[PDB]
């Protein structure tokens, strides 16, 4: 026991200003490239629930047209963080293949409607889990709908989120970067950063910070196991619907 005690016995630091640069930095970075009102739903009839996996094309296509954008914007969050800028392109692509499908299925979760049980791609299409399988994420539909209702009660604000992101993005996970010890610096001073942020949002949930760095676990798992249906959906689905830079991005894996 003697948790109530432990809690209030553990030092809350505040953000220190080169702390409160990158939150805010990253904030803006975050806030300026991902856009419920006017939110359009997603119709019904596609890729409504043989093939025990057969990829619903009809569906496949409508979450293609939309999923260039979606790149472009973590990319764009990407470019927007100073650390990240000064990178050598061949880091950057690889940072970015490594992160693309955690941030956007964050930015999905995020976004996602107890009420209505969906998610908001792109901040304007809601799917229903149904829809985001059959098109093409089968189980990585499922896996986000999850973590979406889990996320609901950590109220994140633009600024976790986007630091959340930026945790994502800085990772030496793969293979083949250059500037490792440049990235790894800036993987540590966002996740520090971060952790004070969260000790400045104090939130009346118990190990929240380590419960929310367990999500991070969740994003990866989504991260490699996307792989996994990309390779799928290229396989049932016609190469002509797949855009070139979900190729890019996707691809070589
Ligand atoms: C079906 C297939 C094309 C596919 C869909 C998919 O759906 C998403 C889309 Cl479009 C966009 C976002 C992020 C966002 O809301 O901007 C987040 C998510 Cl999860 C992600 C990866 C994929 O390979």
């Amino acid at each position: 026991h003697m948790e109530e005690m432990i809690r209030s016995l553990q030092q809350r630091p505040e953000p220190t200003p080169e702390e409160w640069d990158l939150i805010h930095i990253a904030t803006e970075a975050h806030r300026s490239t991902n856009a419920k009102q006017r939110r359009k739903f997603l119709p019904d009839d596609i890729g409504q629930s043989p093939d025990g996996d057969k990829v619903d094309l009809e569906a496949f296509s409508e979450f293609t047209k939309i999923i260039t954008p979606a790149i472009t914007r973590v990319v764009d969050f990407a470019k927007k963080l100073p650390m990240f800028s000064e990178l050598p392109c061949e880091d950057q692509i690889i940072l970015l293949k490594g992160c693309c499908m955690e941030i956007m299925s964050l930015r999905a979760a995020v976004r996602y409607d107890p009420e209505s049980d969906t998610l908001t791609l792109s901040g304007e299409m809601a799917v229903k889990r149904e829809q985001l399988k059959n098109g093409g994420l089968g189980v990585v539909s499922d896996a986000i709908f999850e973590l979406g209702k889990s996320l609901s009660a950590f109220n994140l604000d633009d600024t976790e989120v986007a630091l959340l992101q930026a945790v994502l993005l800085m990772s030496t996970d793969r293979s083949g970067l250059l500037c490792v010890d440049k990235i790894e610096k800036s993987q540590e001073a966002y996740l520090l950063a971060f952790e004070h942020y969260v000790n400045h949002r104090k939130h009346n949930i118990p190990h929240f910070w380590p419960k929310l760095l367990m999500k991070v676990t969740d994003l990866r798992m989504i991260g490699a196991c996307h792989a996994s249906r990309f390779l799928h959906m290229k396989v049932e689905c016609p190469t002509e619907l797949f855009p070139p830079l979900f190729l890019e991005v996707f691809e070589d894996q």
